[PDB]
């Protein structure tokens, strides 16, 4: 019927727990598929390595086909999204997609998200609008895009600013487009790295050791991503260690454990005097992401700063 | 003839200043209750620790038959732990509300006023008792289990994202709907009263390559517990897996939780809880999660027995 | 094996689009002995007075013969209904209702899980004394709280103002939370003998709103009229005037709001007392449209009628 | 060096006033433009404000000759100006925000705020409200993504922004699509602009108007009564919206008449009470056998606005849809 050629790079999770394609069918209605296993990994235990083979994968892969779906584990979906997002260099549309139920179970999630992330990744319209997830009816930008709910099918959301499209009867009106430069208009390229620089992250609450913290260090991380209490805050002795971290040639991003809202300069931190970046709209596991691509560019905490205003 | 209330403050965003100050800035107070103001501390809630736990705790319980109800002004950014931490250690059975603001004193269309007024209304209602130990934020009564920071910047920001609020405040009246089913205050064996200090309990965060560091530097330091925030339904990267499992093998209590905002780390989903001795958070979030392991802590080392403990409290 | 005893009555809706239902999910036979009944075959857009009343009057005299109940319904009107049945059923033993967002024969179906669900929750002891339930995407909620968020979304029903009662994990539910507005067994209200209920309608406020369908109402001899009120439910200045009229010259007049959530307060913009008004508190418009058809066979005195919507 | 910005004053809570800080029973629209001005000094550090009072009536008894008003007048005014703040009651915000977006050509920002505590009120909402409706349309990136709404820290889009709860401060939310920037420290990080076409790129022109036409709405529930759809066609409404049940279905009686009334010289338009999403074509109702047009996100109180415009244009229904399709 004239269709599109659609790639399904599978990862793993449990979507995938060859005969997922089967399983569907009604995919021959939309698009001609062709599967390839990247690798088979439940999403906890996603990494540095997955990510590099995959960014690298649809670059060098992006003439042989009219769009990518990923099937992934639903855990750190969030994560490997933006990754993509600002590592993949191809004008296609690029589609993750997960199911929070298995295979197995009684209504599982993950037929009707598969067909509706083939869908997304066939729509013309879907190109110049970053890597894309999409869960539950709903097309989602990778860097907003996280989880809310430990178990609900419908928790995906784009938290901060919104989904970009719902899918209806197999046709999505797009409303909206990520401002935040992506894909083609980033400066990242790791299609010659074989390895990311260390970033690891804090947690803040009452009483909160410098432990961890101190571990980075002594470890000789390149950056540390604290997750805040409120507007990107800390405990006094993790605030102490970071404070001699960043230094003493480490990179300390600011973000929160709040799940909404932006980690702002100009509130409490002196990020100026403390040679601190403030990760905005990015929650602790996305300012890894990026920061991560900054140290590959810059150690400068100014310069990390910008990057973080613009990406 | 108005209730007496005691305000006992401890610093935040609603004073900053003592608390005389506080009180002198909201003369309508006086149109509702007699209000004492104690300093306890004046800190950063981000500064929050667990020796101001244990003041508070006792202050309260010691001055329970000295007052109608208290209010308890702290910041915002570690308010959902202690407000959980009081709700487990109180065993006065008036009110106890605790409030902040989100925007200074001194900012246009500040919400500290209306926020402290709408606290000493909890306090003062007798509806209020009984409920536990109570959040007071922007017009609504949440409870201090469920209770936590969704967003980093929005006077609204307090909600209690699984199970709701309690009651919505309009007109300096209650209506109340709801009251927590979990067992709190006089009805949990929690005695902090002879405590000096606390058991040791640690947050590691999951995220893909997570390094196993932080976990293995808190069980060097010999950290009574750990709680795990992890991925979805509180899975765990394999290198901090393996960390924990070992711990727990060497009697560490091991608390699997998530960073997922909303919703349970289950028991019967990807980890076997009962091989590897951890005990599964519920819909505790880490930093709650914590609060409730380190008084399980005070009673037992057994994970059945701080799993059951997660499921009653 | 020792399993409850739960009745489903089938109301119809997507989920149906009840043998054939019961026998598409195999797994109900591990958790409990069911039977069906045939009640009607509606989408519940249609749903009506008629239905309403075999509903509660079949559940009041079939509680003896079973464990609980399950029915099955569309899911627009759904929450009305659970609304209904949460003030008029007197069994005590659990009534939970359950619908689907998708149809039965599309990609991820929902309504097989939804109806496991369900049964579930009938089966659970604790879910006894809670009023009426809706069951929907792994969550127990409250018949009066509960609503639709979304017009497709699988997640729709929410309990939009004071949260859900338990979450459903592996067939078990944790609950956290009943409802203290009295229900079931603790309301006046006795549905046994009416053959009918008393007449009310909804009207909708806007920017310029016609005072033609309050007109209408008043015209026709309504027994009450709901306000979709603006913001804290206020009243465009004709549809004001138009109840007004009809408040004093015997229509009852509730004050609701086309706002999604939040209570409909006493004391803002509107002098209820003055006027004859009640003011609807969360109920929103087809909900206090349930409540107020109730009041209406107990009472047409308005303060008597907030007493009713302050306790239920 | 700071801009010229014209405050539209029309009333509503954030002009409203109260007998005391601590009681919630207020009265709206007494206090005038300047009052409000007056009451937030911290306007001077950011704009030169000229205040003008258009009306003044709570938002409840918002009606089309004051939209038609506040459109001519944004037309005529926008060179005299670098933006303008209306500032309305919250109630009906969302519909003159919408209109607003439709009808304005002016390419400044204009930007609608509120308060959902009179001016009396402890913690009044209010004056920090302005401020940052002010800073919003000061800002050089406001222009070009529509008419505004600035509510709670929040700038949200005329289109899809709406009343989420009856009294919280933070009621405004953009509940589908969500919001275009949030403000901290008077600036603003613009993610987002709406797609669906607005101001300069809409046919609508208002400008030779002195009446719309007649677009009512209709609810549905249980038991529906058909008497108000029937009152609207014994009038002879132009066009009646639905506020359908889930996904713009209609009771029995109500589908009936509208039936009745679409091949009877009335448009009709399927909406839907249910606060988030769309009213779909290709669902239960066949829209092209009924002569229906379905409103997709557009609430039932903005598809009567889009509607009412439409039918300035157009009353062939597939012309209708295609107009909801794109505005
Ligand atoms: N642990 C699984 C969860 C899922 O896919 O639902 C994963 O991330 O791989
Ligand atoms: N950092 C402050 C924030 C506030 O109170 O708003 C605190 O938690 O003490
Ligand atoms: N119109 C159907 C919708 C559904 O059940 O999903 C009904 O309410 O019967
Ligand atoms: N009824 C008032 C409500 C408010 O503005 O808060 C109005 O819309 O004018």
């Amino acid at each position: 019927h004239h269709l599109p050629n659609i790639t399904i790079l599978a990862t793993g999770g449990t979507i995938a727990g060859e005969n997922l394609v089967n399983a569907v069918p009604q995919l021959k209605d939309i698009a001609n598929v062709k599967g390839e296993q990247v690798v088979n990994i439940g999403s906890q235990d996603m990494n540095d390595n997955v990510w590099l083979t995959l960014a690298k994968k649809i670059n060098t892969d992006c003439d042989k086909t009219d769009g990518f779906v990923i099937t992934h584990g639903t855990d750190t979906m969030e994560e490997t999204a933006y990754f993509l997002d600002l590592t993949v260099k191809c004008d296609k549309p690029v589609v993750m997609v997960g199911a929070m139920r298995p295979s197995t179970s009684m209504s599982a999630d993950g037929p009707f998200n598969l067909y509706n992330a083939v869908v997304t990744a066939a729509d013309k319209a879907s190109a110049n609008r970053g890597v894309l997830v999409v869960m539950n009816d709903t097309v989602l930008d990778g860097r907003d895009v996280t989880m809310t709910n430990t178990t609900d099918v419908a928790t995906f959301k784009s938290v901060n600013y919104g989904p970009l499209g719902y899918i209806h009867n197999g046709k999505i009106d797009y409303q909206r487009t990520p401002a935040r430069k992506h894909t083609s208009d980033t400066p990242f390229d790791v299609s010659k790295l074989n390895e990311l620089p260390k970033v690891g992250i804090v947690y803040n609450y009452a009483n909160a050791s410098d432990l961890p913290a101190k571990a980075l260090v002594d470890a000789g991380y390149d950056g540390i991503v604290s997750a805040g209490v409120g507007n990107g805050n800390l405990y006094k002795s993790v605030f102490d260690t970071l404070a001699t971290a960043a230094k003493t040639g480490t990179a300390v991003v600011r973000s929160s454990r709040v799940p909404t809202g932006a980690t702002t300069q100009d509130a409490e931190v002196d990020d100026a005097k403390y040679g601190f970046v403030a990760s905005g709209t990015l929650n602790p596991q996305k300012a890894r992401v990026l920061l991560q691509l900054a140290l590959t560019q810059t150690k400068d905490p100014q310069q990390i700063q910008q990057i973080f205003n613009q990406y």
